[PDB]
């Protein structure tokens, strides 16, 4: 490894993505872990009683449905943030507009679960920008099939968080996921692939500098890119079950359009 014009540009790219990341996302991993460890306080929701008291304290029908709808609305909101961030990725807006919409379409959920890991520990998940904390066991206490909803996410998060990536690692990682040339229905694959190769170089450089304690981190991360897709995959199958069983759930129409091409 050498300090040359190429690597200097890669460092500039990483710094740029990090700045955009900080501006695009309200709650960083750095601020999130501090809260999760008290170094800073959220209303903890751990049972039905604290759930009701909490809906009345934190500034945000049947309980399971309310919660599930809360996740949908948070999700739609996140799509907005992810989109704003994607536009700051060098080259992204110069792509054919349809490919931009396609990339985001097949990428937002992978990123959503990536970033949700930052807000999780083994006990639960931060909600409403850190105003609240909903416990893992409370989510499992929700009636079938909603009690199985979040558990794959927690399991992924616990493994992912062991990698101990920080926000400047995640800033590049999320860009790499977005610029996947293998999404269905892309018009111009090569320019997309060119940008990702560049992002992947920046990412490898970043991990080497930022994590001197591990030479396996880059390969472990590329492996996680696949776990993510499986989680989306597994999540849509569970969505069909919710449909072919319970008619009292109205799925947000924006998400509907995304899930159309995910079946
Ligand atoms: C558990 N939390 C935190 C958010 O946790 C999430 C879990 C899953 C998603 C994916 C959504 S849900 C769906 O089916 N399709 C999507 O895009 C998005 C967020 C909340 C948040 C608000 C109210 C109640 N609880």
């Amino acid at each position: 490894m050498q300090l040359n014009p190429e690597s200097a540009d890669l460092r500039a790219l990483a710094k740029h993505l990090y700045d955009s990341y900080i501006k695009s996302f309200p709650l960083t991993k750095a601020k999130a872990r501090a809260i999760l460890t008290g170094k800073t306080s959220p209303f903890v929701i751990y049972d039905m009683n604290s759930l009701m008291m909490g809906e009345d304290k934190i500034k945000f029908k049947e309980v399971a449905i309310r919660i599930f709808q809360g996740c949908q609305f948070r999700s739609v909101e996140a799509v907005q943030e992810i989109t704003e961030y994607a536009k700051s990725i060098p080259g992204f807006v110069n792509l054919d507009l349809n490919d931009q919409v396609t990339l985001l379409k097949y990428g937002v959920h992978e990123i959503i679960y990536t970033m949700l890991a930052s807000l999780m520990n083994k006990d639960g998940v931060l909600i409403s920008e850190g105003q609240g904390f909903m416990t893992r066991e409370f989510l499992k206490s929700l009636r079938k099939p909603f009690g199985d909803f979040m558990e794959p996410k927690f399991e992924f998060a616990v493994k992912f968080n062991a990698l101990e990536l920080d926000d400047s690692d995640l800033a590049i990682f999320i860009a790499v996921i977005i610029l996947s040339g293998d999404r269905p229905g892309l018009l111009n694959v090569k320019p997309i692939e060119d940008i990702q190769d560049n992002l992947l170089q920046a990412l490898e450089l970043q991990l080497k500098l930022n994590h001197p304690e591990s030479s396996q981190l880059f390969a472990k991360l590329l492996q996680k890119m696949t776990d993510l897709r499986q989680i989306v995959t597994e999540h849509v199958q569970l969505l069909q079950v919710i449909k072919k069983t319970e008619t009292d759930m109205s799925l947000h129409p924006l998400l509907q359009e995304i899930y159309k091409d995910l079946y």
